[PDB]
C-alpha cells in the first residue's frame, strides 16, 4: 500500500513537472495573495536609518497546469516540493538596504486545485527613520513589496485581509508593535500594484 | 596476500553496488498514508553570545536526527555484509527540521553526511550556529534567563512528520566547562499545536534552556 | 478561453525555446558587431557615510537597455507575443561594474530581464555599492561630494559603447527621511584612457553631493 | 604536447576507466596524517570566548586505486588536481563557532604511489577563554579534529610529529605563541563498541610585548 | 550578414576551442607556465590595529599564453582575441600567501584570449592579510608584505614573473585615508628544505601612512 501510494505520489510529480510554465501573461495573468506574519523588530538603527525586521512571508496562486484529478491518483490531494522545482513569483521589497536573508526551507505545498502555498520565513532590512521610537506614540514606517518586473496586468495582487498577522509576535521583543497593516495599493498606461507594510512601533517600555 | 587484495576490491565493489541499487535503480517524501517519524535530540556545545540590545541568543549545538524508511533496506548477505555505509545528505531525502524563530540564517559548522543501515535507519548529526529570539534578562541573577525555539517541520504537518525525543534532556555531556555562560537546566519537549494559518496541528520539540553568567 | 490560455503559454514556450535552445549564446559584442549600451540611476539612499575608511553606500536601482539582433522575433509567429520576461541568466548581459567598489556589489532585487519582439533588452537590478568616498564636508552646508564611474569591465570602447538619456540622475524615488539629503546627482558619460591600455574604456561618471540631513 | 596528452591520458584513466572509491570502510579503512601549520592568532574575544585561528591543515593519505606507473605515462610521477575531482577525507574541528572560512585554492597533489596531500588554509573561530593572555603564562586553548562521521575502525588519524609547525607564524601578530602541540587522542564511548579518534591541538598564548 | 558571419565564426571559434578539445591539464615540468602578475593598488581601505588586518583594494594582472589556446586567424574570419568568462578557461592558482579571511572579487571575472594563445585576467580583489599597522601614524608610516604565488606548483612548473618591481600607482585613491609611500612587487625564489625544487612568489612590499 505505502510502495503504491509512494509511486502515486512519484507519478504524479512525474506527469505534472516532465511530462509537460513560462510565468504569466496579460493574456494567462496570475493572482498572487500576500500576507505577512511579523515575528520580531529585531534592530532599529538611527544611525543609518535602517530597521531590521524577521516576518513569515506567506504566498498564494492558483494554476490550471497544476490541477489533478485525486481519483486518477490514490486519493492524493496535495504533495510538496522545493520552490526551485516550480515557478515562483518576484515578490520583493522595494526599499530594502541589504539583501533578504533567508530563515526556514524553501518549500511549497501543491494542491490538486491548482492553488500553490509557498511562505518562506525572512529577514529584512529596510528603509526606516525610527525617530520617536522611545515616545507614546511610536516610530512608523512603512515597506512596499510587489513584483519587480510583471505589471497589474500580469499578477495581480491582493491581500485577504489588511490586518498584518501578529499572533506569532515575540513577546519579549525589544519593541512592542502597536499597529501593522499591508494594504493594496495600485499607481497608474499600465496599472502598477503593491502591498504596503506599515509598522507603528515603539520601545517596550 | 593477494587474497585479501581481492577482499579489500571486492568490498569497494559490493559498496559501489549497494549504493547504486539503492539511489540509481530505485523518496518523494512522507504522505498522509504513510507519515514519518523523525526523533530529534539535542548536544548543546556553547550559548556563545547572549545581546541584550537586540534580544537574539546565539547557540551552537549538534542536532541529532533519525529516521528509518524501507526503501532504503538491504539484506547485508547480498552485499559482501555490508551493514551501514555513509553517503553525503544531499543523496537522499533529509526532514527539513528548522528553528521557528530563529533571526538570522543557521550556519552549518559540520561536513553534512549521513549513515544509513541495512534496516533502512537513517542518522544525520548536523552541527550548527544558530541566532534566535531571547531575552536575556536575568543571566546575571543566581536563577538565569530562561530562552526557548521550537524546532520542526516547515511544510509537514503532524499528518506526515511526526517527531519524537528519546529524552526530554538535552546532552549536556559536551558543553564548554569555560563558556561565558553556564547552563541550570536544558530540555528538549515534543508538542502538537494549531496555528490559525492552516487546519492541521504541527509538531516541534520545544529547546527551553536556563542560563547564566559563568 | 481555458484554452486560448494553454495556446498562449505554448506560443511563449516554443518562442523562448526557439530562441534559447534551437540557436546559440551570444558570443557578445566585438569590434565588427558593437552593443550599444543604455545606462541610467534611480538613487534611492545614501545608507552610511564611513569616515573611518572613506567609503559611502549607496542603495540604487540601475537601468540598462541593449538591443540584439538574435533576439528579435515576429509576433506573427508566436499568438502575437510582443515581450517576455526571462531570468537574466538566459540571456547576455553587459558586464557594468563599479571601477571603484570597496566591496561585491549586493544584489537587492530579482534578476529577470524583459526582452521586446524588436529585439530590446530592459534589465534593471537594484543593488547596495561600497565605494571610495571621502565623506569630508557633509555636515556642512556645502555638503560632501563623491563620484564612482561605472562601465564595462573588460569591453573597451570598439565593443562596448555607453550612452544615457539625461544626465540628471533620477531622484523621485529618493528616501524622503535619509540620514542624508542629495544636494544635486549627475550621470555623466566619459571616455576613459588608461595608461595600462591603449583603448579607451567609456564608463558612466555618478556624481552625488550630498550632506546631513537637517 | 605529448606531456599533455600523458597527463590528459592519466586522468582519465584513474578517474573515467576505473571505479570510484566510495570512502574508507571497516574492510579496507584509511589512515589519515593530520598536521598543522599555525600563521596566526587574529582575535582573542573575551567577551563571547571565541578565538580566531588562520592555519594551513596538511592532510595526508594513500589509495591504491589512486597508483600507476610512471613508465606507462611518459615518467610523470604526480599530478595536481581540484580536490573536488577526488575523495577527501571529512575532516572537522569538534568545537568550532562559525563555518570555517577556506583561504587558498583547494588543489590536491597526487603521487604515483597513490599518496594525496592536501593542505588548505583555513580561517576558524572556535571556543576558548582567553583568559591569562595578558599575564606572563599566557592562556591555554585547545580544539579537537576528527572525521565526522567515520569511526577509528574507517579513518585512524596520525601526526608525523606532535609538535605544531611553527617556521610560518606571523612575527607581527598581537599574540606571540609560547608552545602549540598535536596530539593523537583515542576516546571510548559507552553508545559503542568501536574507538573514535581526533587530533587535539592545543595552544598556549600570550599577547606580544 | 557580415556580422551575422562574424558571430558565426566567433562562435565557431569557441566551440572549436572549448567544447572539441581534451581539457589542458595545468603545467607539468616537462610544459612549464610563465605567468606573469602585476598589482594595481586602488585603496587601503582600514587598518586594524586590534587584530593587526590591513584591507586592500587592488586589480591583479595575471597573463600567460597556451598553445592549446592558439587558432589561425584566417581560418576564424580573421578574429584575432575574443573575451570569455575565465570559468570557460584554465587559471593559475596564484593566492595570497597570509590572507586572514578570503578574497572577495570585485569585478566580473572574464579572460580576454588572443590568437597567439595569450590570456589577460585582471580580477579586481579586496584582501584582508596579516599586517601590523604600527607606525601608520608618524612620518616614517608602516610597513607591510604579502607574497603571492602558486598555491600547489613548483618554480618548474610555473614561473612567475613581474614586468617591473614597481607597483602601479596611477589609480591610488586621492582621498584615501592612507596615502602610499612606496609600493614594490619583487619576484623571490624560495627553497624549502624539504626539497630541491625552487619556490616563486612575488612579494608585495607597502610602506603607507595616515594621509
Ligand atoms: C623514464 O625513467 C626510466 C627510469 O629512469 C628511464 O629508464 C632508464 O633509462 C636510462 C637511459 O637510457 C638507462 O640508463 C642506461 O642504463 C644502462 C645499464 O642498464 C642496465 O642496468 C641498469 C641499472 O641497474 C638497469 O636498471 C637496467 O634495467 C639494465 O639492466 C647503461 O649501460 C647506460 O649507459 C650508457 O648510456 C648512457 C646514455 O644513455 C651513456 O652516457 C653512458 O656513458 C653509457 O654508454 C645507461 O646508463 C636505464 O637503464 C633505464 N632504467 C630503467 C630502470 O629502465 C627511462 O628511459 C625514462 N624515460 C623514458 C621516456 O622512458
Ligand atoms: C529604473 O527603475 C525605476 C525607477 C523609478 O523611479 C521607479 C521605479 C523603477 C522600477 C521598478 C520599481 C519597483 C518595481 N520594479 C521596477 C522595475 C521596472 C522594470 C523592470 N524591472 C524592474
Ligand atoms: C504564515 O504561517 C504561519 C503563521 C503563524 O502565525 C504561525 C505559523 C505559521 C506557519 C508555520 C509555522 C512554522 C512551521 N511551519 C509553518 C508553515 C505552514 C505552512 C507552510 N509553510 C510553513
Ligand atoms: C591593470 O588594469 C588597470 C590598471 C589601471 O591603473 C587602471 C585601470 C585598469 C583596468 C581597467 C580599468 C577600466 C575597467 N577595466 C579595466 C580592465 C582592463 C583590462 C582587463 N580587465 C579590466
Ligand atoms: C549527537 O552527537 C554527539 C554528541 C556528543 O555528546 C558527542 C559526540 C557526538 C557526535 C559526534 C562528535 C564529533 C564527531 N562526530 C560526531 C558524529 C557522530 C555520528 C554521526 N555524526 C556525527
Ligand atoms: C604545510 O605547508 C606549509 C608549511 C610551511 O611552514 C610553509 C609552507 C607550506 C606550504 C605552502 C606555502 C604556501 C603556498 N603553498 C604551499 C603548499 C605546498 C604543498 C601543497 N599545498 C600548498
Ligand atoms: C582576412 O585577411 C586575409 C589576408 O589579409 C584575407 O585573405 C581574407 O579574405 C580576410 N577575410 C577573411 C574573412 O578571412
Amino acid at each position: 500500500d505505502k510502495l503504491h501510494s509512494q509511486a502515486n505520489l512519484m507519478r504524479l510529480k512525474s506527469d505534472l513537472f516532465n511530462r509537460s510554465y513560462p510565468g504569466p501573461t496579460k493574456d494567462d495573468p496570475l493572482t498572487v495573495t500576500l500576507g505577512f506574519t511579523l515575528q520580531d523588530i529585531v534592530k532599529a538603527d538611527s544611525s543609518t536609518n535602517e530597521v531590521d525586521l524577521v516576518y513569515y512571508e506567506q504566498q498564494r496562486w492558483k494554476l490550471n497546469s497544476l490541477m489533478w484529478d485525486p481519483n486518477e491518483y490514490g486519493n492524493i490531494t496535495d504533495f510538496r516540493t522545493s520552490a526551485a522545482d516550480i515557478w515562483t513569483p518576484d515578490i520583493t521589497a522595494y526599499s530594502s538596504t541589504r539583501p533578504v536573508q533567508v530563515l526556514s526551507p524553501q518549500i511549497a505545498v501543491v494542491t490538486h486545485d491548482g492553488s500553490v502555498m509557498f511562505i518562506p520565513a525572512q529577514r529584512l532590512s529596510f528603509m526606516c527613520d525610527p525617530t520617536g521610537v522611545d515616545s507614546e506614540e511610536g516610530a512608523t514606517c512603512a515597506v512596499k513589496f510587489g513584483s519587480w518586473v510583471y505589471s497589474g496586468f500580469e499578477i495581480d495582487l491582493k491581500t485577504d485581509t489588511d490586518q498584518v498577522d501578529l499572533s506569532s509576535y515575540y513577546a519579549s521583543s525589544k519593541y512592542e508593535i502597536l499597529s501593522a497593516t499591508q494594504t493594496r495599493q495600485v499607481q497608474h498606461p499600465e496599472p502598477y500594484i503593491d502591498v504596503n507594510l506599515v509598522v507603528k512601533f515603539r520601545e517596550r517600555r
